[PDB]
């Protein structure tokens, strides 16, 4: 193997895995809302990564055949699993020092100096990645991925941080925003680019499937709920859906009394990750804790735009019976659908969770 120097290299002297994923996402993904925030179905996307590891130049990514979210996941996993972060562990002191200078122009010039000390393959790979993220955020009116969000999603794999690394998020954000300057992009490329009872609740589920909005519309938070005569102080613990936070998420699990396990009705992949990812993790850290399987964004089930996007990959919104079958398959206490956006079903979600916690 997973070393940067051991990879099959493109004509451009960067790893083919990086070149191929970035090219595909650039062609077919710059409009996808939540690109790089949403993830693919675990087993399917890990197969694609394994193909790239076996023989990267043999993988031909084709629209309609490969999921954008599998490819974005593959790119992040590539950087996360390098023996050494592409930014170099040995230069992390200089990165941090650069990040603490007072004025942005001074930080950019220092970042430029650090990048200059990297090995050639690292520099060219980092340049290609940052230029890609620069293009992504320029399309944020469509994909909703501003520079700050991309930096939060990419800093853990790029720098190989624990998951909370504050200096590295600033660097990445400023590298993206300052891409043209830091990487000496000439004016021709600039033009070409222009074209009494207390109970603990934890919520888990795929990135962007609506966990935080569900906690917010109802309300670490606290909600006071009354069910069956009993007044309950429900402690709400929010968690991140991305793989990058897998090491930090178990901090939230101790003492949990009920789990909200979420998928989005507009994402069959997020339902498929219920048995593949969330159920094994939750049953390992929260044995014998009741699970409410929650289908979020119910308002999108018959939404025309949603139905058209999923049909491109021969998918359709999750049906109520599919969620119920899944709830039975994993041994959930119950199944419930809701829309944080319209508030429909939100009370029923937390009332069922509270009854589960009290049984
Ligand atoms: N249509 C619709 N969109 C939603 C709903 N809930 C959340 N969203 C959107 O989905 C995106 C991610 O939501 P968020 O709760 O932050 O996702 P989280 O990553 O799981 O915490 C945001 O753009 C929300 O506005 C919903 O019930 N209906
Ligand atoms: F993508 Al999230 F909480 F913002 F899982
Ligand atoms: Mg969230």
């Amino acid at each position: 193997g997973t070393g940067l120097q051991e990879q099959q290299m493109s004509r451009g002297d960067i790893p083919i895995i990086v070149d191929a994923c970035i090219s595909f996402v650039t062609q077919h993904g710059l409009r996808l809302e939540g690109v790089y925030r949403k993830g693919g179905a675990r087993a399917r996307s890990l197969r694609l990564l394994a193909e790239f590891r076996r023989d990267a130049r043999s993988v031909k990514l084709r629209p309609g055949e490969h999921f954008v979210e599998d490819v974005t996941d593959t790119l992040k996993r590539f950087f996360r699993e390098l023996d050494d972060p592409v930014t170099s562990a040995r230069l992390l002191p200089r990165w941090r020092e650069a990040a603490e200078l007072p004025q942005k122009n001074q930080r950019l010039e220092k970042y430029k100096d650090v990048i200059g000390c990297l090995p050639r393959v690292n520099r060219r790979t980092l340049a290609t990645l940052i230029g890609h993220l620069y293009r992504v955020q320029k399309c944020a009116a469509l994909n909703q991925m501003c520079t700050r969000n991309l930096a939060l999603l990419f800093a853990p794999s790029v720098f190989q941080t624990d998951g909370r690394g504050e200096h590295e998020v600033r660097v990445l954000q400023e590298l993206i925003d300052g891409y043209i300057s830091v990487f000496d992009i000439d004016s021709d490329q600039v033009a070409q680019i222009d074209l009494a009872i207390r109970k603990k609740l934890v919520i888990v589920g795929d990135g962007a499937c609506g966990k935080t909005c569900l906690l917010i519309v109802n309300s670490n938070y606290v909600a006071d709920i009354e069910v069956d005569g009993k007044q309950v102080e429900l402690a709400l613990w929010d968690t991140a859906g991305q793989e990058d936070y897998d090491r930090l998420r178990p901090l939230s699990y101790p003492d949990t009394d009920v789990i909200l396990m979420c998928f989005s009705i507009d994402s069959p992949d997020s339902l498929e990750n219920i048995p593949e990812k969330w159920t094994p993790e939750v049953k390992h850290f929260c044995p014998n804790v009741p699970i409410i399987l929650v289908g979020n964004k119910k308002d999108l089930r018959n939404d025309e735009h949603t139905r058209r996007e999923l049909a491109k990959m021969k998918q359709e919104p999750v049906k109520p019976e599919e969620g119920r079958d899944m709830a039975n398959r994993i041994g959930a206490f119950g199944y419930m659908e809701c829309s944080a956006k319209t508030k429909d079903g939100v009370r029923e979600v937390f009332e069922m969770a509270t009854r589960a916690a009290l049984q």
